[PDB]
């Protein structure tokens, strides 16, 4: 979608810190969908014990299996509405 690339833009230009503080879940959702969308199914090696953040990211992404690139695109957008909705209610 053009929408996906727009969503991605919004998120990329956000401030690193701010009034909303995203959950780890929220972060891993956006991260995994984004990888599924841009790189496809996770086929890289999984990071080791000394890289915990790498392991979480990988598990999230791998969890998506063989989800199509369109599938992940529209789920990214759905997650954006989800979080946007949380921010609106603050
Ligand atoms: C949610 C909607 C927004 C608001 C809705 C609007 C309506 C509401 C109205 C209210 C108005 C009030 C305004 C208040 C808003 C601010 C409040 C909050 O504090 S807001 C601010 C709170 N702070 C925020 O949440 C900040 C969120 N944004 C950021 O944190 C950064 O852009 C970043 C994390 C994506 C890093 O960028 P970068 O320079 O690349 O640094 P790294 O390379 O280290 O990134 C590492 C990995 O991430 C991967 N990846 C890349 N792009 C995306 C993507 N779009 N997605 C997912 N993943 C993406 C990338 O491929 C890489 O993979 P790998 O190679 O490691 O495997
Ligand atoms: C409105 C908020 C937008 C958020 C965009 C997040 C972008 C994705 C990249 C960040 C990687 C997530 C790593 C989190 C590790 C979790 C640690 C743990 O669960 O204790």
């Amino acid at each position: 979608q053009k929408q996906f690339q727009a969503a991605v833009s919004v998120i990329q230009n956000l401030p690193k810190n701010g009034s909303y503080r995203p959950s780890y879940e929220e972060m891993l959702r956006f991260y995994s969908y984004y990888k599924q969308a841009t790189m496809g199914p996770c086929l890289v090696p999984r990071p080791g014990f000394w890289d915990p953040i790498g392991r979480y990211k990988w598990d999230a992404w791998n969890s998506l299996g063989k989800m199509s690139r369109e599938e992940a695109m529209s789920a990214y957008i759905t997650e954006m509405k989800l979080v946007a909705q949380k921010v609106i209610d603050t």
